[PDB]
């Protein structure tokens, strides 16, 4: 169990790029062992020990999609819930999560909020199951409402929301049974009601924060008296034990709040554009990348959000290191998984190793800059999570990728048909 990843064209860190964490490693080799990088830099072969030749390939750490909202991977075109069952929920689970893998993403947190009383599937299972059948890290956003006032009757049984105690047992439940404490866990869970300031009441999000807490979970939601944040704060919702997707829209006060709370922020590009970031991340509040459901970004990989992202900091005049933070590292610390999203020894063993044999990167002076620059999609030869490889040319055991293509264009059919009704 021992791989050697060799003669890499160039390997970036995921670091802060300063003296103490570098953001590129001018090193050439990198060996594995377990689900852990061993080494770094000049390493020679060792004997029945596994080489993957990366010769004019670019190495960087797998990204970290810290938001997301895989059910509308069926719902791509425009803003149906209540249509989904066993066999859909599944079917677009497993279609963003491939598309994710395939963008160089090992680790991806899904903001799932489809739960209702009496559901007759396990929303949770199913995920946790996908996840792994591909082999990825998952990191589960239980979310919901205990609220709507759409009244209820005019709501049929998909869209009512769940009482308090049934979201909170729900929690405990899972707690219980997924979530791994360890900062390199393959499987996550967290406090994520929708829209805090809407899905429940305030006097809930107070005693919804002390039950993760309490069981030692992280909280995160979509933040659309005083203040938004302000209000947050006074109700147990800030802290580097928490973070906010969906933030457009920032006082230079509720900067500073999100700064000295140490909370952190999911930014979303193309879906925040069907609607800042350097002054929270000068403020010094922690900056992670997220992509979240096809239905607001019918782009929904890491490539294409990782551009987007460079593109509008180039906008204001912002390297691709730093971005390269947001995506790997930055988001990994956001969601407490800190023995993640580094290309460094010891640290868990989630590489992307990137072929640039599309012509858009014939002409690269630094062909390292590609996967973020070059727009497109590099072609992945390699994609490694806790060590395996779960990609190798693009290809991953168990996807049929024609044939995935056919049951979405089917169940798209069917839907379509359906609303009608
Ligand atoms: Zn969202």
């Amino acid at each position: 169990p021992s791989t050697l990843i060799r003669n890499a064209a160039a390997i970036m860190t995921g670091g802060r790029g300063t003296a103490d964490d570098p953001s590129r490693v001018p090193g050439p080799d990198i060996r594995i062992v377990g689900d852990t990088i061993d080494a770094i830099g000049a390493l020679a072969p060792r004997p029945g020990e596994t080489i993957v030749d990366a010769t004019d390939c670019v190495i960087y750490p797998a990204w970290v999609n810290t938001h997301h909202h895989l059910f509308q991977s069926l719902l791509k075109g425009e803003p149906f819930r209540a249509l989904f069952d066993e066999r859909r929920f599944r079917l677009a689970a497993r279609i963003g999560l491939i598309e994710l893998a395939r963008s160089g993403c090992a680790t991806v947190a899904d903001h799932n909020y489809v739960y209702y009383p009496g559901m007759p599937f396990d929303s949770s299972a199913i995920l946790f199951e996908e996840a792994e059948k591909l082999g990825l890290r998952f990191v589960l956003l239980r979310g919901g409402a205990t609220q709507t006032r759409q009244l209820e009757a005019d709501l049929p049984t998909a869209l009512r929301p769940e009482t308090l105690d049934a979201y909170v047992a729900d929690i405990e439940r899972l707690a219980a049974r997924y979530h791994d404490a360890s900062p390199r866990a393959m499987r996550r869970v967290v406090m994520a009601p929708t829209t805090v300031l809407y899905s429940i009441s305030p006097r809930e999000m107070r005693e919804t924060a002390a039950v993760a807490r309490r069981l030692g979970l992280r909280m995160h939601s979509h933040l659309s008296g005083k203040s938004p944040v302000a209000f947050c704060g006074e109700h147990d919702w800030l802290g580097s034990d928490v973070w906010y997707a969906h933030l457009v829209k920032v006082d230079a006060d509720e900067i500073a709040l999100l700064a000295q709370t140490g909370t952190g922020v999911a930014h979303c590009p193309q879906s925040n554009g069907r609607l800042p970031v350097r002054e929270m991340a000068d403020a010094g509040v922690p900056v992670s990348i997220g992509v979240d459901g096809a239905a607001s970004n019918e782009a929904a990989d890491m490539i294409s959000e990782v551009h987007m992202t460079w593109l509008a900091q180039r906008a204001r005049l912002a390297s691709i290191a730093e971005v390269i933070h947001w995506g790997t590292a930055g988001g990994a610390r956001v969601m407490g998984l800190d023995e993640v999203g580094k290309v460094a020894v010891g640290y868990a063993a989630d590489i992307a190793v990137y072929r640039l044999d599309d012509p858009r990167y014939f002409g690269l002076h630094d062909p390292a800059i590609g996967p973020v620059a070059s727009g497109g999609r590099p072609s992945v030869m390699a994609l490694f999570s806790a060590g395996k490889r779960v990609v190798v040319d693009d290809l991953i055991e168990g996807v049929d990728i024609k044939e995935l293509g056919g049951e979405a264009r089917r169940v798209v059919r069917e839907l379509l048909r359906e609303v009608v009704v």
